């Protein structure tokens, strides 16, 4: 007070298992560094029937974490002058070009502001280069407008491409040696799509998901670190683009960072949770804290949620994206807004089940949303939210877990 400080320490006999099991989570990690201190529990166990417990060096998907790991490796590059946040990438890219997708640039395609489709799959592309190829020549189809917000994985798989094309090595190369070894972590590839790596192809502890953490952090508390990465390039991802509202997933979106949180306490990060596991990261540069869970199982969103609020108590506020839906509103308001809506080739069909709006996601998956005022709607249980987007007055696209969809 009179002379001042920077708060309470890491929390005191947290009971990360007591928390897991209330909200029945397998197993799991938390990690925390909080004023160059590195906390970590573990809890439960590696498999859903029993078997090894978790242990500090357990292996998590980080599912689309990854992004993180691939934009600091571009803005490790940046540092170095080898390439420009702000050039079209068909510049870096030239034999590819002989395009839309090659006119972004890579600010916009670690910020999801590209105009690219959210998935391009290609299971037999034995490389991030004929993967690129066979993008390239598909038809553009339905896209989202290039400028604003619309989660693309194939924005990060070209990303990715420019850095074997810049670095000389394959992706899981380049990764491994301008950032998972020098971090001093066992983070391994997982076998997959090598179009999907940079998006989401890497596992590990909680941990070691610090450690990339920590290089964001003004004060990385490690000369390791410190060296691995210029502090003035870094400093683009934990800057929002402008443009980019990501509706329903985050207040803000950088060059590879999500933005968390209110006016006056955002913070950066990115979750994953496709699959059936949890990922979860959030770093504050100025605070000096990084936090990251890893949880084997869909209940740890709840985890997660549990997680925030006790962290709360101990006065370490994570920034989480908690907004204000609209009041509720009948179905029938949404009978204009049924239909099928496409991004690439997925697609989602919207109807109305009585009182709930129903959304036939691909892959046969089902969700119910509950209607709300101004178009939008509530996921029914997780309260995530979407909605659909009018010309300034018909509609003519879906946001839906932050992807743009066309209505066909």
């Amino acid at each position: 007070g009179p002379l001042g400080g920077a708060g309470d320490g890491a929390p005191v006999g947290l009971d990360l298992d007591r928390l897991a099991r209330d909200c029945d989570v397998v197993g799991g990690q938390l990690a925390l560094h909080h004023q160059g201190t590195l906390t970590t529990w573990e809890f439960g166990t590696e498999e859903h029937a029993g078997g090894r417990p978790v242990h500090v060096g357990s292996a998590f998907p980080y599912g689309s974490v990854t992004k993180a790991f691939t934009a600091t490796a571009v803005l490790q590059l940046a540092g170095d002058g080898d390439l420009d946040l702000d050039r079209p990438v068909r510049e870096l890219l030239p034999e590819a070009e002989a395009h839309p997708a090659l006119a972004a640039t890579l600010r916009q395609l670690l910020s999801h502001t590209a105009g690219l489709p959210s998935d391009h799959d290609d299971e037999r592309a034995p490389s991030l280069r004929r993967w690129l190829t066979g993008f390239l020549a598909l038809p553009v189809g339905p896209w989202p407008a290039p400028g604003s917000f619309s989660y693309s994985n194939v924005g990060y798989g070209i990303a990715g491409r420019v850095v074997e094309a810049v670095t000389g090595l394959t992706w899981s190369e380049a990764v491994r040696d301008f950032l998972l070894h020098p971090l001093g972590t066992a983070i391994t590839v997982l076998p997959t799509d090598p179009g999907s790596l940079p998006a989401g192809g890497l596992a590990g502890s909680a941990a070691d998901l610090v450690r990339l953490g920590r290089l964001h952090l003004d004060e990385p508390g490690d000369p390791d670190l410190a060296r691995l990465a210029d502090p003035d390039a870094l400093r683009e991802m934990a800057r929002p683009t402008a443009g980019a509202d990501p509706f329903g997933l985050a207040d803000g979106w950088g060059p590879g960072l999500g933005r968390f949180g209110p006016a006056g306490n955002r913070w950066l990060g990115h979750d994953g949770t496709l699959d059936g596991a949890t990922c979860h990261l959030r770093i504050h540069p100025g605070r000096g804290t990084v936090v990251a869970l890893t949880t084997n199982s869909p209940t740890g969103q709840a985890l997660w949620d549990a997680v925030v609020d006790a962290l709360r108590d101990a006065d370490i506020d994570v920034g989480v994206h908690r907004p204000a839906p609209p009041p509720a509103i009948a179905a029938a308001a949404f009978a204009d807004c049924t239909g099928t809506y496409r991004n690439g080739d997925l697609a989602v069909t919207v109807g109305i089940d009585g009182p709930y709006l129903v959304l036939e996601l691909p892959g046969g998956a089902r969700e119910l949303a509950q209607p709300l005022a101004h178009r939008t709607f509530s996921s029914r249980g997780a309260g995530f939210l979407g909605r659909f987007v009018t010309d300034a007055d018909a509609v003519h696209a879906l946001q839906y877990s932050g992807r743009t969809l066309l209505r066909e």
